[PDB]
């Protein structure tokens, strides 16, 4: 990959990315504004950064994220699309690094940084085994 | 709210909280590990800032989350049990910044800042419902 390639990927907000579907457990945000929770922005924000990645990948190996550090600066209803906007800062070993942007359309909603560690999913199973109770 | 309010949140990882369950919609999520997602480890960290500032909400209020900005240095699979210990650290205004770090019992797994912005619940929900097409 080169540090300063960009990438993009859109996404059509469906009404169940909101809050109270993120953890249907939770009393509390049984009652929050039906608007696209913080934990799924992260999660496509994730998504992109994992598409952008993919012909790069070697068989066996994958990725997962080490760090998400993102503003959400405006809410966003279902029926909207988020485009998400991801430009490679840094290659150190496995460990790479993006900014991310999103916005809805409307408004600017949320932007800063994601890092992924490229990992051999053998190894990395065998730990998750390992301390799986 | 003073600074120092700690909460400590609790919560047994199911099954149903790992990557290809945040986006059912992912193929490429959907060969991932089954470990605990970060946009599910956001959404608990979180979980843990509101359920802490729920005393402390006038009625009518509510809040949104407006950054998050944490590490994932370790891997939770299902059956396990994350302890987030949001910390409030810093509050202005409408404006609350909490610590969360987050622990399953065997490794510490992600941590750094949280933002929430206090809100009032009936006038946010018109505005969201005037900007859903
Ligand atoms: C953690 C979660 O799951 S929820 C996260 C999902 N959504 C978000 O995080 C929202 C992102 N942030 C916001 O919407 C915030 O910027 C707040 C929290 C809306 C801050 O915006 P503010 O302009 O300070 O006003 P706030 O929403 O508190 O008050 C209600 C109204 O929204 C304001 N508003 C201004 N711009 C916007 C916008 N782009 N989107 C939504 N509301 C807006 C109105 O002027 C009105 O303000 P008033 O109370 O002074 O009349």
């Amino acid at each position: 990959m080169r540090v300063g390639e960009r990438f993009t990927h859109d996404f059509v907000v469906p009404p169940h990315k909101t809050v109270r579907h993120l953890y249907p457990e939770s009393p509390e945000f049984a009652e929050f504004p039906e608007v696209f929770a913080s934990g799924f922005m992260v999660g496509l924000m994730e998504w992109a950064c994992v598409r952008a990645m993919a012909p790069y990948l070697e068989p066996g190996e994958g990725s997962l994220g080490t760090a998400i550090c993102v503003t959400h600066t405006a809410a966003t209803p279902p029926g909207l699309t988020v485009t998400v906007t991801a430009e490679l800062r840094s290659v150190e070993g496995r460990r790479l690094s993006w900014r991310v942007s999103a916005h809805d359309g409307v408004d600017e909603i949320g932007s800063g940084t994601h890092e992924r560690a490229v990992i051999h999913l053998e190894k990395f199973n065998a730990k998750v085994r390992q301390k799986t109770p």
